[PDB]
This record gives structure tokens, C-alpha cells and sequence, in this order.
């Protein structure tokens, strides 16, 4: 495989429609999701020359861990629709290339076994009408050796996903929500879960500046920018497009992640350059998951990491910090 | 039916092509017809997180009456085209989800049955050769029950159809105007009707600012920002590209509602976020009519309601005066 | 015909091939002819509602005479290539249309039996490496009748036409340049050709604003913002693009007309609103040459004055000088 | 030929898909590439009129040297695998035609014999991981009579070009560095090189204004302005979108190249009314001796200096120098 692209087609081979579908979609007519991909396209980079190169590290240091790359594997819910070793497979595979690793809250296997595989994991979280559900699962997580609360902001309930509804898609009977119905979250949320924790608290899902301040304010250790990969808001602007603004107003405050579309390491290194600390990466992952299992996830994680050192270098970049003073221009 | 695009092609098979031409299609070159959609897919919502969504409500009160959603039916003529119980069917769907239905001049059943229908009908108003004819039909909507009188000001004439011309269109004998030639409306016109009335006088086709604050100052209480869905000056701006500017110069004197292909609840939700009032929706209520009659319109009505809804609950809006708070972005 | 396309499907049977490329090729790539479309077609109207129309009239005062519409036929070589009665065919519409015709100093007629025909001509020259030639036909022209001259000043040579140096043209035996090489022009000519006249100069193929300026401290009458409808530089801005700043920057200082690309009366009608006096035609006026001889030319001139009234008057503008007071928008 | 795309059809034919893939392709997405060609595309020149053309000339001086045209042959590696006859037809025909030939390390004829052909030969530069070999090649290049070190910024290791990793790509035996690894260059080699060489050195590969500012405080004779055809960093800007803003930051101060997309005496235009001193033009210079050798490669240079010829007089330019005088404008 020499480009994420590879992975997909070989996706798309192997599962049935209706599961590429649920993994492909997003919400209305996908306007989202497109623009995800456009607003990537039309960023473009000022490398620079001439600089050392001699020592070129991809590394950071997020939530009081280092990392490899400055990226982590977004939340995906029930990943045994993909391969059957579902979140086993790509978890035991980013702990193996230094990535952090979100468990979701609809994990397919439960967060205590997806958590032993080691690594770096972090948990997802979303509110329930029971609340005190909820907020066991934070500490169940804690309990279980993760580094970071990720809580989804962005899904008061689950956004239209037309695909779904034409394909009729229901879960198979041999997947569920291993750990175990949304509400909305609010403010108050955020702080009862703040309270409940020691963890690093990650509000995803934040699109608007004032958004992203009140998260500092309510004392975030990190926001994702990002638009639910187009299958919430049909019409919601992408989070590359929020990034460079939420950047500039939380002033160093939080650990400010984006999200959507990432699919090289020229889009990391786009990211970076409009000032994320990291991006998360969704449905690649789920990609290379279904179609070679652990060994699939292994190899995008190794090609992203050379396209993340490639780009990088390229631009003039020895470091992370480096590539976010890399200045940008928007072009066709 | 799951979008509003699964009634445009119900239409389309069972309509006779002339029929579908002549609801389809726009003046000119169609420019106008297909900016108004492309205009509408370049603007984006930065949502809001976090808010109370414990209440939502689509609500509105608009001209003295409380509306379920905030869009009315517009004004489109000779309903029996598109089935054989025409504006009844519509008017009665209307009635039932609580939007309001404007009756036309040019409607195929009297306004006098159509308002017998009930629920909350507002009366299209064409300027007439015979002022004193225009001035009657606004004495009889008014005796019905008309709630507010629509006054079109974007035709002193009929645009250059030219789907029309090539298919030689003309009325079938079984579809007449009902209520029984255009003469150009000024703004004497708009006077000599709010002098008749006690009812909201509505001016329906306004793109210019200069026009909107003219209209507050002679007294409207809404106007329509419209290019007449295309169908008018062939080169006109979309509505929606004028909104916003509008909305700032009449600092709330009147009511500012907008038209021009609103297809689902993000377009409303995108609409609203512009500062419009409510919106109006053409042609996919025609669709749903051609479709499955009374029922077709119904289901239209509440896919839309459902979309609102979600829309606006995804972007943290429990009211559609939230959802007017919101920002948008332009994209590509 | 009800559209000026329906002329060119028309035009493109009848020719032969190699004569329907001279007439709708360009320079180059033929980047400068596309972005003439281009650039009107991201022109948007705003209109006025609810004016005056009782008398709505297309007529314009230019160069000391009235012309029915804001238009002229743009001078084009050659017309014998396109149907038989050439030139006079289509001056013969042109005066019967009450529309300014210019003849060419490459006219397949003589200039002296053109202007027989009657109606409005103007001349367009170009200058040659015999200056008393180029002189000489100034003089002829005028004691001819004609009421103006139109300097060509873009062709200094003629631009590199790939479609012609593909296709080996050459002018068939029976069309010769009947008023009988192309020489620079400088400002001197211009002074020369103004010292040797009474008549209006009219400078054409202006795109620079200082040029602008300049043809009217020359003493021009007017200029014609051209890029010569993209045969000469490939890359030239399209005039419609400058329009704007030279009508501003000459400040009723001459006329100033616009052509490239004018396929409708709504393009007239974004062309008066940026500014422009009048409009030249050209390929239009040949595809209905080609297609039906002078009866085609009256057809294709009826129908663009219907679509100038139209227009017109659903912007609200009850004169050409109300068109010019129009504001627009660019859209996508 | 009437245009460099004749040339690429004939290439095409000629060449094994894997060689052609080699010159044509980019690295990862090939987002670059393409967007050297769109950026040029959007860039329209504002040509100047009536302007005396009697001695246009499109020579420049530069780096102490006559060249008949704004332009020299980029480096291009390796040039018998598009040829046999490799850099020797290509350097005889751009002596032959006055313009500089770029000598490169990777040249598959020594340094020396291409030198041999006389004409106005540059060296580009690769910085080695054994130093003193690239010192040795600046040596050997002055010793040659090369003008000009080309010293190449943009490729401290080569790009990751997904169809030579498709397609399996490797150099035929036939096909050598006959010169005979990379290492990343800095500043400080770039001072080793001035202080190795009494010629001008020229940094290829610039896209930020801070590192085209240092370049000349670093006693640069000039720069490019690049991404190397789209082949290093996938995302990088393209070196016209920049090359305004460098052309002011230097002020004079170095010669100003760019790269890039040129594929035709147009594009040379536009890129001098940008503020260029020259361009280098790559593929297209391969896509002529691929076809015909060192005949094709002349007949190329030809059709440029006619087009370029053509260009500046029909936007009133008798030198190079007015041409950077002219403005430009973006359209779509
Ligand atoms: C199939 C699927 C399921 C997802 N499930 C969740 C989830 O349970 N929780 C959550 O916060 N995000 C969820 N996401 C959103 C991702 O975390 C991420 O925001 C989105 O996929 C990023 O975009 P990308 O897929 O373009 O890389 C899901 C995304 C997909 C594609
Ligand atoms: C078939 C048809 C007939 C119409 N008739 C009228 C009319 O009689 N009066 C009027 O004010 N608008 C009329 N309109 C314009 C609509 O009220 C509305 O401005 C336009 O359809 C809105 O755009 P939409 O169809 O894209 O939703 C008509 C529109 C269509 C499509
Ligand atoms: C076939 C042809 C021949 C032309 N000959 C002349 C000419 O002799 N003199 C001149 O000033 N313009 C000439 N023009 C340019 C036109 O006057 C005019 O600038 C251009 O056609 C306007 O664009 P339009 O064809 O898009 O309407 C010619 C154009 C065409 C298409
Ligand atoms: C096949 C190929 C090989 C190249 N080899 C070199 C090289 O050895 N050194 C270098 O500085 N540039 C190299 N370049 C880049 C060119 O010098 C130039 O920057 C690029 O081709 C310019 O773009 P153009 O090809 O679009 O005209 C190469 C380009 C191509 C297409
Ligand atoms: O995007 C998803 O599918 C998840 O976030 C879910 F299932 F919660 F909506
Ligand atoms: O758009 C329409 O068809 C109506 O507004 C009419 F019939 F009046 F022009
Ligand atoms: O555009 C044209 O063909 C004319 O202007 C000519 F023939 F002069 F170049
Ligand atoms: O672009 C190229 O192929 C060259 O610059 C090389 F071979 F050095 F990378």
C-alpha cells in the first residue's frame, strides 16, 4: 500500500455494502463530508529550505505522554462490523507504532480488555439519559489505565444518515455495545465529568470560537475541532476551516486537536501548519482494519508515519513545534 | 421518502414532461434557477455545543399566528396541473402541520374554497390592468379569512420561459384561474392596497436593500427576498446572497422571509442563521403534490419538520431566535 | 429562435468546418474566449422593483445619433465567408433594426456600397504599413457617410489562431478584402486619424485603465473595452472584468463600450450595470448570417430587443440610464 | 507543433508508459503538479496599447550574459532515458537557440562533455552526503565554463513519487550518473559553496519570502521560485502564486526565476508581468527531444521565442523589462 487511497478500494472489496455504507456515510445530503475533503484541498503549504535536518522527530508530547506522531485514532463505534478482532486488532497495532488509542463508549469489546492491550489508550464518552452511567464509564476508564476523557459534544442525538435508512442497516446480532439512550449534553455535563475525573478532559466536536474559549474557561485539557466527519450537522463547516481561529483565540490554553478528511501526511503536516497540536484519523483506520486486520492497521500506521517524516523534512521541519510556525496559503 | 429529492423524482415519472417543464424550469438561460442552489451550498453553520435542548421548538409567531415550523408554502400557480385535487390537497397538508398556505391569484380552486379549508392561509396578490380587480381580490382574501396579503412586485410581466416556449405550454382546458393582464406594480400600488387592508401587506420579490428599507418605510410587514425562484430576470442574485444585508438595513422593522431552493432543514436551519424570518418552499411541495396528492404533501411536511428539528438541536439551538444567533462561514 | 444559442447550432450545420473555426476560434488555448463567458456569467444583478415602467425604452444616444437598443454590430472581416450577401445582408438588418453597423476595413463588400445600404455605419480601420492607405480609408469612409470610426488598436498583428494553422486556412477565391500589411499603431496614428476627421475616434481593444485615460486626453469619442473576443493575446483579461474601474476612472470623459461574450439581453443588461454605454455583437450576428441570410440577422436582432426590454424592465429600469445606476453582485 | 501540447501527444506515443510516468509524475496526490498548471490558468494579463513595437526584442541579460529569450532548460535528470543522443541534443539546441542549458549532477552524459557543446551552460548543484564530492562538481562545472551554480534547496532526499513506486521504476542499465547520497543542505552549505566558486549562485527551490530575503542577504545572484514541478513536497504552493511577494521582499536584490507549469510564450508573460526575471521551462523540453531529439528540442524553443515574441507585442511590450511593468489580474 503506498497511499491511504490503496486501503480504501481494498475496503470496499471485502465488506458487505451496507457496512462500507454505515463506515462511508455521513448525515443529509453530505455536504459535510465532502467539504471535509475541499477545505484540505485548498490549504496549501510555505515549505522551508536550508534548515538542520539531522535529528527530523515526529514526536509530541500530549496529555502527559509522548506520542510517535502528532496523531491518534479518532472513535470509531463497533469495529467488529469491520474484522472480526475489531478493536483488539487496531488497538494492539497502535500501541505497537506509539499512537494513542480512542476506545469508544460503543466499543464492540469491552473497554477493560481493549484497555489491557496497553499502549497509550484514551476513553470516549457520550452523555446518556441515565447519567450515572456515564459517569461509571469514566471511571471505569480510569480505573483501567486510560490517559484521557474524550467527551463527544457534538451528538446530542445521531444525525440523519440517509445511506442507513435506505439500506435498512441494523447491527448483525453478533456485534454490540460490549461496555453496556444519548442525551444532550451540556455545560454542566462537562463539569460533572471534570469533577468525577483527574484525566485530561477533551471536549470533540467544537466548531465555534466562543465554544472553544468556554472550554478553557471550563478547564479542558483539549478541544477537537471537527465536524463529526460529516455525519452530524449536514452543513456544519469543516474544523480545518475553524482551526487557524480556535488556534489563535484559546492562546495556548488547551491542546487543540482537528479532525476530518486527514488522509496523508501532507494533510497532518496542513494541520499542524494551521496550528493543531494533532489530528485524529477516522475511517482510514477502518480502512486498513478490514482489510488486513492487525497487520492492516500496522501497515497505515507505518506509511503515515513516513509520509508525517517526509512531509515534514520536505518543509523544513525537525520538529513538530517547527511545522506549526509553517505559514499557509489558500489556493483552487 | 427520506429526502426531499425522492419526491423530485416520484414527480418527474408521473408528471407529463410539459408539466414538469414548466414547474422545473426558470427564465433565460436558467442562471437564476441554479444559483439560488449554489448559493445555498456555499454557505456553512458553525454550530453551538453544549446549550439546553431539554425544549426545542420549531415555532415561530409570525403576522399575529403561530406557525409550527418557520416556513410557509409559496405562492405557486394552477395547482390542478400537478394533481386533480390541487391547492385543496396542499392547503389541507398545510392546515394539518401548522404551516401557513398561500393562496394564489392564480389558483385553479377560488380562494374562497381554499380558505374554507381552515388553518392559516395568506393571499398572493398579482397587480392587475384592472386595479380595481387587484383591490377586490383583496377585499375577498381578506372576508375569507386571509391572514396577510403577499404582494408580488417582481412581475410587471412574465419572464422569458424558454422550456415553455419550446414545448408550445399552455394551460390544459380542465385547469383555469379560478379567481376570474398583469400590469407593472409601483409603489403607489403598495400603498393604494395597505390603504384597503388591515391586514400585514407583504411585498414578495425584493433583492435590492434600498427596496427593503423602502418597504419598512411604506409600511410592509415582511418582505420576500426572491429572485421568483428563477423564474424572473434571468441574471438576478439568489435571495439568499442579499439576506444578510437586508437583514442588517431593516433592523427588525419588518419581517424578513426568503425563498429560492430550500431543500431540507439545513437549508432553513442556514436561512434562519442568515437572519431570515422563515423561509418559503416552491416547488418540492409540488413534487410531493404530483407525487401522492394530500398525502405526498404531508409527508413532505413532516420530513421537513423532522429536519428542522434536527438541525436545529444539532447546532445548539432550542428556538429558532438561537438559530438566528448563529454564524456562518462561506466555503466552496 | 427563442436564445442566441439556438443561432449557433443553426450556424455550426450550415458552415463548413474550417469557416465556423475562423469564427468562434481564439489565440492560443483560447483561454481569453472562455473567460469571456466566465466573467459574465459570475455577474449578478440586483433590480429594482416597483418602478415606473410606462414607457420603457431601450434607445441610446451615441455619437450624435440615436440607436434603438444599447448595441452595435462589432466589425467583423470577411462576411461573404458566412453567406453569400456577406456584409450587405447584414448591414441591411442592422439599419432596419435601428442598430449601428460597423464596417470593416477587411469588408468582402466595399465600404462605399455598405454604407449605401443606409442606417447607422460606423468604420473600424486598422492600421497599415502604408499609413496614406490607412488615411485614405478614413477619408473615404467619411465622405461615404459613416458617423464614426472605430480604431482597432489590439492588432498590431494578428494573434496565433491554432484552429486556423491546423486546419490550413486560407480565404476561398471569392472572398477578397474589397476595399483594396497591418502595421503597430501608436498614439501618433491616433492624433493623425483625429487631425484628418470630424468624426468621433473610437478606440477599440482597450483594457488598461491608464490607457482609458489616455484615449481621452487623446481626444477619443470613445473606447470599446475588448480583448478582441479572445483572438489576440491568450491570457488577456476579458473586458467585462475591467469595465468597472476604466468607466469610473474616465468619468464620463467618452464613451466607453464593452463586447466579448454578449449572448443575450441579460448579458446587455450586466453590461450597462458595470457601466457601459453600449455593447458590440459579433459571432451572434454571424451565426445568424450563416443560418438564414438577412432575415436571419433581423430575427437575431428582434429577439436580443425583446430580451433587452425584458430585462430591463423586470430590473425596474425604465431607460438605459436607469440600467447604468443597477448594482451587482459576483456570485460563483 | 503549433503548441508544447503537440509535443506531449508525440512523447507519449514514443516512450514506455514507465519513462513517461517518470517525467509526468508528482509526489503523493499529485496535488502540486496540478496546481501549477491552475494557478497559472487564473493569472490574466492587462496588456498595454499603441505602444511602439518597432525593435521588440526578447533578450535579457542575466548572470553576465546575453540569453535571446526570458528562459533557460530546467535541470532534468537523467535525459537518455527520453533520448539517446540525452543532454547533448538538448544543449545543442539551446545553444543553438541562445537560451541557457542547466547541466545537471544527475546528467547521463559528464558534466564536462555537455559543457563541450559551447552555448551558456549553468550547474545545478546536489548537496552530497560526502561533501567534498559536491564541492568537487562546483570545481569541475567552473573548470567547464558552466556560468552559473544552480545550486538545488528543495530536495534534502527525493519525494515519495507514487507511480515510479507503482510501476516499479528503476534507471535501465543504459542509463548512469555520469557524473560518478543526497544529504540535506543548509545555509552554512551555501556559504561553502560562495566561498568554493567566483561564479553567481542561484538557490532553486524557494517558496517563502523570509528564505528568499536570506538568499540574498547569503549573496545569492539569484533564486527560484519552486516546488520542483510538483515533485517534492505534495501540498507545497506553487512558485507563481508566490513569486509577487518575493519579487517585493527582495527588491532588487537577486534575479528572480520561477518554474513550473510553463507551457507557453503566455505563461512566459504572465510570469514576467509577476515580477520574473526568467523562467525555467522542464517537461515540455523532454517531451520534444522524446519525440524528435535534438530537431524536436529546436523546433520547441522556436514555436516558444514566436510565442513569446508574439505575447509582449500584443500586450505592448517592446522589452522584457516593460513586460514586468504590466499588471495582471485573478480570474476564474
Ligand atoms: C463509522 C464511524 C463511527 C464513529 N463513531 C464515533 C463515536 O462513537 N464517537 C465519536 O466521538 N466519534 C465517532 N466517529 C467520528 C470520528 O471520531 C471522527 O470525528 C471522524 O471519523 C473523523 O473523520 P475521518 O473519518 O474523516 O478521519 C465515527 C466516525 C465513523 C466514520
Ligand atoms: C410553477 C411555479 C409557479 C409559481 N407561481 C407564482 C405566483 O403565481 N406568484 C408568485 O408570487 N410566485 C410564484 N412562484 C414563485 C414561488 O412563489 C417561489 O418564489 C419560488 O418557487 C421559490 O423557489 P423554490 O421553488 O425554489 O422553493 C411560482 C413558482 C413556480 C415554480
Ligand atoms: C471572425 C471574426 C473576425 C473579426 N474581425 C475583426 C476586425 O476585422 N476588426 C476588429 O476590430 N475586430 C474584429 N473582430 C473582433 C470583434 O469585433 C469583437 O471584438 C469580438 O468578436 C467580440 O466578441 P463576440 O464575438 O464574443 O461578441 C472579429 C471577430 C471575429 C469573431
Ligand atoms: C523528470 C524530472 C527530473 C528532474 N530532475 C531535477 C534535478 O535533477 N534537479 C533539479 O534541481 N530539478 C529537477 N527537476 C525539476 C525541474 O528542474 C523543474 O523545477 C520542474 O520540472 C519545472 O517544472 P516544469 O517541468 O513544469 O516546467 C526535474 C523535473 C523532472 C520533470
Ligand atoms: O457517528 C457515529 O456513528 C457515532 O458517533 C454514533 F454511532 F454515535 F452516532
Ligand atoms: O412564476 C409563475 O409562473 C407565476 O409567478 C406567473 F405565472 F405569474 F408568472
Ligand atoms: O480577428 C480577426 O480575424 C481580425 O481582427 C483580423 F482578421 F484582423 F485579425
Ligand atoms: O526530481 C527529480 O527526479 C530529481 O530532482 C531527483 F531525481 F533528484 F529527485
Amino acid at each position: 500500500y503506498v497511499s491511504l487511497a490503496d486501503l480504501e478500494r481494498a475496503a470496499r472489496d471485502v465488506l458487505p455494502g451496507e457496512i462500507f455504507d454505515f463506515l462511508a456515510g455521513g448525515s443529509g445530503t453530505e455536504a459535510s463530508l465532502v467539504a471535509n475533503r475541499t477545505a484540505l484541498e485548498r490549504v496549501f503549504v510555505i515549505p522551508r529550505m536550508l534548515r538542520d535536518l539531522t535529528d527530523v522527530t515526529t514526536e509530541i508530547d500530549i496529555f502527559g505522554r509522548r506520542a510517535a506522531l502528532p496523531m491518534a485514532v479518532a472513535p470509531v463505534a463497533y469495529q467488529r462490523l469491520f474484522h472480526p478482532e475489531g478493536e483488539l486488532a487496531v488497538a494492539r497495532a497502535a500501541r505497537d507504532a506509539g499512537v494513542p488509542y480512542t476506545i469508544c463508549t460503543l466499543s464492540s469489546v469491552s473497554l477493560e480488555e481493549i484497555a489491557a492491550v496497553g499502549g497509550r489508550p484514551w476513553f470516549q464518552l457520550f452523555w446518556l439519559r441515565d447519567e450515572k452511567r456515564s459517569l461509571d464509564l469514566v471511571r471505569r476508564a480510569e480505573d483501567a489505565g486510560c490517559e484521557a476523557i474524550v467527551f463527544t459534544v457534538d451528538v446530542p442525538w445521531m444525525g440523519r444518515r440517509l445511506r442507513d435508512m435506505r439500506n435498512g442497516f441494523a447491527l448483525p446480532e453478533w456485534v454490540t455495545a460490549a461496555n453496556f439512550e444519548f442525551a444532550p449534553a451540556t455545560w454542566e455535563s462537562v463539569e460533572a465529568v471534570r469533577a468525577h475525573t483527574d484525566l485530561p478532559v477533551v471536549l470533540k466536536g467544537i466548531l465555534a470560537v466562543e465554544d472553544a474559549r468556554r472550554a478553557v474557561d471550563a478547564g479542558a485539557g483539549g478541544i477537537v475541532v471537527s465536524n463529526h466527519g460529516g455525519r452530524q450537522l449536514d452543513g456544519a463547516v469543516p474544523g480545518i476551516e475553524m482551526l487557524g481561529e480556535i488556534v489563535a483565540a484559546v492562546s495556548g490554553g488547551c491542546e487543540v486537536l482537528v479532525d476530518g478528511g486527514i488522509r496523508s501526511g501532507g494533510d497532518v503536516l496542513k494541520a499542524t501548519a494551521l496550528g493543531a497540536s494533532a489530528v485524529l484519523v477516522g475511517r482510514p483506520v477502518m480502512w486498513a482494519l478490514a482489510a488486513a486486520g492487525q497487520d492492516g492497521v500496522r501497515q497505515l500506521l507505518e506509511l503515515l508515519a513516513e509520509e508525517v517524516r517526509d512531509a515534514m523534512g520536505l518543509a523544513g521541519c525537525e520538529s513538530v513545534g517547527a511545522a506549526r510556525r509553517l505559514n499557509t496559503k489558500l489556493g483552487v
